[PDB]
């Protein structure tokens, strides 16, 4: 009896024509929390509101108010509305500072030694967050005007604001707030200023539900919580907090992948590779996905001995270039390949760049070897995906520092990310493991991975909320 | 029979002037100055490293030990072991800002920093071996007592206590980690046989002491994240881990009373009608003086600063250690960068060791500022407010130790907020003689009662608790 409201930010829609039906089409571009949560919005037969962060989308949302017909990479389709925030006002909307600020907190970007100094432009984007906030609540206040019991979704730490606006309007209804990304140990979260780090903490707490991938991220954000706000009571048992009469659970409701989204490798790879072992490390262009510890890595593996007919290829997908660290981050990439190949022979290893899901599952096939070794992730879906797909009986080395190793860390070779000898030495056993041990191992793995499907963390985040409120309207 | 044990002793070897005889005499501050004056106290030995061949000699020279100088006076017994010249400066190595220091300080960002390679593993061998010297000596030391008491002092001796254990079930064993101890993620960046085998060294002490609750709780964090067979209480603070209990308190140390002169040449008339602006501190990047700068120039451009001065006070130590040179750098650069737009000589560095030279900058601040982004403690904002002679309020960090007894005496900060800090220094300074007396006098009482032999008295009383307990 209720009508369910499902909203995050990012939403990489692109314009073209239809080939099916020579009609203007609106669809998404694969990976990142959107494509995510636009397979929620399917499972669950609702629209999905996000930003709309261009003229192009403007356009699309004024002549479709009641939503844009879009197309996600498993064929399917939904209905998009794009939230038209004003143009003079929000001027870009794209990239806003908090939210940047807390990707690099959240994900341990800083040193502390000699970053971050925050000056008066935190100050400022923290009036913009603000703004962005309340346009963006108001966007699901109206989008529910309608409804006398509604459920509201709110997806990714873009968000984290909305919950309190959600709660100061409709006191009584169920809201989760699902988090994608990591939360980080208590002395960490404190380095952002006292506006922020306390302000995003009274926009969450609001919800009825807070929901992490990983139990440690819900551990992070209790102690947080217990830190920063005299006021709140936290239960570590319970997973819950108190806090001037907003009674919050948190709960780890992981993912995996989507069945339904699971090709030929791109022009080169086949004939490069063939007769040869083929390391395959994969993931978008952010520093946290680790890339050049993983090709040092490769590289003092080979030192070790054994891997002559090995080459590794490094599959990067570009998201967000202009950012100062993922730029960095390419340089310091194709820096360690370039000296892996002065090291080991010309073209051992081998940079590969597109956001072609073809390709990724291709690449996740042939690899004999996969490394997904984050410095730290929300969850990483790949760690899922790529074993699920896999013909060779690759083993997969995964950093114990992503959200997956609490399902997935026993059944594979979990690994400290920062140690580039536990890594090597992971590569060369990996390799040097015979076909009926990894056969075995594969079969395990696939087995822990199978059961974590998108479908199922849906349920998840609907029994824990129903829960939750229930809880809730009994306290 | 009380034995007790650190790693650094900074020493020099000269003649007498009062004499004519051969003196050795001890550094002040940092941790080695802490721990020789609590031997002092206790009327014992001190147990430390020789880290020179001068060391070496007047350790070979004198095996009863090398009667020892402090700066308070004081003269105490320092036996120094006779370590393997390569193990120790790899060892050395592995406790500066590469490795042991940038993991319990906080220094790494994780994304480029650091990546461990084979030097991580030699460094950890060799570190069993330095482990390995320093037990060797303290239970030779302790070979015919019946009962004796084991002080273990400071973050590289935190493999001793397993070592002790082995020999001796029955002791009382203190291990106290004078610097902070970082939360479980953090901790867990370290190698794997490293992260563990540090915990697995520390666990079978009877008492574990920090100098702040937080420092204790991330430890319990850590021994929960890292070694699913242990068992904390986070209530009660303590460890069950292989039959061992493990208590864990906090015991804070401000100051000695005995350690509390002239500015150093051309600061007085610098300063003259000028309200000064005073940060203090070693030369190693926790103690955050370029933050402080920049702070201090987004203040003076709001105006109200106009004969104000600010003095950065230096204490060189191991400027060989990259992280320290570039931290000198960073904050030469803003002071530079802080002259060029508000005035020559607005801004200066004083750098020296002259603990004289410290106190004198203290007397003198209108304003003091320990912005330190991290600390185990602090000492010196227990020391500036207890000998100022201004009722200057002190900027303290939040991430320093000390905040937890001091923190609402002062002006709390976060320590990478620039807007944050050069408001408060503008706060600091609007106020006058009388609104800061109060609050300054109610300082000075906070910061009294945490003596040095307050503290050796709560490490005894501790440990012979936590001892009756197992
Ligand atoms: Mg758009
Ligand atoms: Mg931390
Ligand atoms: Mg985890
Ligand atoms: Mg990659
Ligand atoms: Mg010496
Ligand atoms: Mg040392
Ligand atoms: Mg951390
Ligand atoms: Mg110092």
């Amino acid at each position: 009896g209720s009508e369910i409201f499902l909203a995050s930010k990012r939403a990489a829609i692109t314009y073209d024509t239809d080939p099916a039906t020579g009609e203007p089409r609106a669809w998404l571009a694969p990976g990142g929390t959107g494509n995510v949560v636009a397979e929620q919005a399917g499972v669950l037969n609702i629209s999905w509101i996000a930003s709309a962060d261009s003229e192009d989308d403007r356009r699309a949302s004024a002549l479709n108010p009641d939503g844009v017909t879009m197309e996600l990479h498993s064929g399917r389709e939904i209905l998009v509305r794009l939230i038209r925030h004003d143009p003079a006002v929000f001027r870009n909307v794209q990239n806003f500072m908090t939210a940047n600020l807390m990707w690099a907190a959240n994900n341990y970007g800083w040193d502390r030694w000699t970053q971050p100094s925050f000056g008066s432009d935190a100050r400022e984007g923290w009036a913009d967050f603000g703004r962005f906030t309340r346009d963006f609540a108001d966007a699901i206040l109206k989008s529910s005007a309608q409804s006398a019991d509604p459920v509201y979704l709110v997806h990714d730490y873009q968000l984290v604001g909305v919950p309190a606006l959600l709660r100061e309007q409709r006191p009584d209804a169920p809201i989760l707030l699902f988090v994608h990304i990591p939360w980080p140990s208590a002395d960490y979260w404190r380095i952002l200023p006292k506006e922020i780090r306390t302000g995003i903490l009274h926009g969450m707490l609001p919800a009825t539900t807070i929901g992490f991938f990983a139990d440690r991220w819900c551990r992070n954000f209790l102690e947080s919580v217990a830190d920063l706000l005299p006021d709140a009571r936290i239960d570590r048992e319970a997973m819950t907090v108190e806090w001037r009469g907003h009674r919050t659970r948190l709960r780890t409701m992981p993912l995996g992948y989507s069945p339904l989204t699971l090709p030929q490798l791109p022009e080169g790879i086949e004939e490069w590779a063939d007769g040869h072992r083929l390391v395959v490390h994969s993931g978008r262009t952010d520093p946290i996905k680790n890339a050049e510890r993983a090709v040092r890595a490769f590289v003092l593996a080979a030192r070790g001995g054994g891997l002559e007919k090995t080459r590794m290829l490094v599959r990067m997908n570009p998201n967000r270039l202009y950012v100062p660290a993922n730029a960095d981050y390419v340089h310091r990439v194709e820096t360690a390949v370039a000296e892996a190949n002065a090291e080991l022979g010309s073209d051992t290893v081998r940079i590969d760049n597109d956001n072609d899901v073809n390709h990724t599952i291709a690449c996740f096939r042939r690899a004999d070897l996969l490394i997904f070794n984050s410095t730290v992730d929300g969850q990483n879906l790949s760690t899922f995906e790529a074993p699920l797909v896999n013909e060779r009986d690759a083993d997969v080395i995964l950093s114990e520092t992503c959200g997956a190793a609490e399902v997935l860390g026993e059944y594979c070779r979990s690994v400290n990310p920062f140690d580039l000898v536990e890594q090597a030495e992971a590569i060369s056993a990996a390799l040097a493991a015979g076909p009926r041990q990894r056969a075995e191992a594969a079969a395990r793995r696939r087995d822990a991975a199978r059961p974590w499907t998108l479908e199922a963390w849906v349920q998840a985040q609907l029994d824990g909320l129903a829960a939750d409120h229930a809880a809730r309207t009994a306290t």
